[PDB]
This record gives structure tokens, C-alpha cells and sequence, in this order.
């Protein structure tokens, strides 16, 4: 089954989270002019915990073409990554309340500039990188969540 | 007054905060071993507002030679800066209840992989970049802090 990957938008990722970049987003000069704030890109959820936490994960590449399996959903907790060194980095996801709900299943490759932030529940496939090593800065309750398996997905570019 | 730049590390820096890199930090495998984990690297913490938040702060490079001359503190949240590109920068922190006690002013070079999360009170230095414009990642309460004037100091490297 291949699974056709668009470009990640806000417009697009809507339903699935928040998308962390710049780009045509509002912001509040700060200082002389020195500093340009751009506030409140992603909500940030965490459920059983005082404590949010901040981490980096170190992801391998993947082996082209690539091909998913399975998808993993954090009931209590959002889920954000951030590209350490701008790297472009590929996300699968899918909505659906007990298992994934295939028709909502979507691929996003972003521009290099842009993070990620899954929203509660959502299914996604589990961090790794694209063409090279990659360092991901990030923000979630990371407790101890819910994998479930789907027919094997090919990813494309087209 | 001259204040010397020493190298950036979470020995030194432990009264002010908590740095934000991967050298050094013990880390979990997940995955066949696709993904390290290196848990809990800032202690975030927020108060009046349930919600963290999640910005950009796209700051300007500042004149050289610098010369600080106030300090801000944060009494009702913590503040992270994580470079979006690995780039490095410049930070100056000092404790004190009331004001800033001048003889705990310090000053850091990051090498350039190290993010930085003041604790709450701690007094630092308005956010600017270094050489050129660079994109902080920022995760903070920023609502709605205390400015304090000190003695003019010129930063040195050596």
C-alpha cells in the first residue's frame, strides 16, 4: 500500500498537532527591535505529572524506501520534536479513538525549518530520521505508551 | 569593570540552571536501538498558569565589544533557550534575593551544542545573539519581568 508524502502546512497537520516553525506566524518585537518573539506555536499537555520534561533523542536513519508498520499514541501527554541543526525529517500520522483510523492516515516531509508537535492520542509512527543522524529536541511527559499495528505502508515522493 | 567569559559547563552553572546537552548525559536505547534517549536534561517549572509554552525567539547579534548593564529575573518561571541551528552563544547569570549579588555574576560561551534553562529568580542577561541572527527555541511561562541596573561590565575572552 503506498502512502503518498506532502509537504507539512499548519493548514494540513491541524487535526494532528501543531506545526513549530516562523514562517508567516505573528510576533512581538522585543527590545529596540533586537529580539522578534513568535509566541505560542504549540500546546503543550501533560496529564498524571507536575512535571513536563525536556529531552533530546538521538534518532538513526531509516532504510529506503521506507516502510511503517506500526503507530504509537500517547494518551496522557503532547509530543513535540525539534530539529537540533534544521534537518528536514518525515512524520506519519493518523487520527481514530481505539485503533488507527486509516482514512485519516497521512505522510508530511518538512522544509528543514519547521518542528512537530503531536497532539494527545494522536497515532504516529515512532521518531527516526531521514538520510542522515538526527538530534531532536523534546517536549513531553515521556511516562510509562499505546502501539498498534496496520497493513504495511511504502512511502512516497511525488 | 571587566568580567571574564568562562566555557560553558553544568558543573559551573548548576546554581544558576540546568544546560541542555547530550555529552556526558546518560541516555536509554529505544528500538533495536534506532533511538537514544537522554531524559530529563531542564527542570521546568511554571507557576499561575497551567499551561508551558512554546516559542521562538529570533534574536539579533549584539555590538562588540559587549557591555552588559541590566539583568532580568523571572520569580514565576523558569526559562529554557535551546539554539534552533546549533549555534553558539553568549549568557551571564547571578543569584541574590533582592537584587543581584555581584559577586555571584558569571559569564558563559556555549560550544555551540548546549542549550541553557534558568531556574526561577536567577538573574540573567536579556536574550541576544552572537556574531549573527540565530533562532532560540524558548519554553517558559512568559506572562505578564523584573529588570535591576548593575555596574557597567565589559565581557572578556581569555
Amino acid at each position: 500500500m503506498k502512502l503518498q508524502v506532502l509537504p507539512l502546512s499548519q493548514e494540513a497537520f491541524s487535526a494532528y498537532g501543531d506545526v513549530i516553525e516562523t514562517q508567516q506566524r505573528d510576533f512581538f518585537h522585543i527590545n529596540n527591535g533586537l529580539v522578534e518573539r513568535y509566541h505560542d506555536l504549540a500546546l503543550v499537555e501533560i496529564l498524571e505529572q507536575d512535571r513536563t520534561l525536556i529531552s533530546i533523542n538521538r534518532a538513526q536513519p531509516a532504510n529506503l524506501p521506507l516502510t511503517i508498520h506500526e503507530l504509537e499514541r500517547h494518551p496522557l501527554g503532547t509530543q513535540a520534536f525539534i530539529p537540533m541543526k534544521g534537518e528536514v525529517f518525515v512524520v506519519v500520522v493518523a487520527l481514530g479513538d481505539d485503533k488507527p483510523d486509516l482514512s485519516t492516515l497521512r505522510a508530511f516531509i518538512t522544509n528543514g525549518e519547521q518542528g512537530v508537535n503531536y497532539h494527545r492520542n494522536v497515532w504516529h509512527h515512532p521518531l527516526f530520521a531521514w538520510q542522515r543522524v538526527t538530534d531532536f529536541l523534546t517536549i513531553d511527559r515521556g511516562g510509562s505508551c499505546d502501539v498498534e499495528s496496520i497493513p504495511e505502508q511504502e512511502l512516497c515522493f511525488a
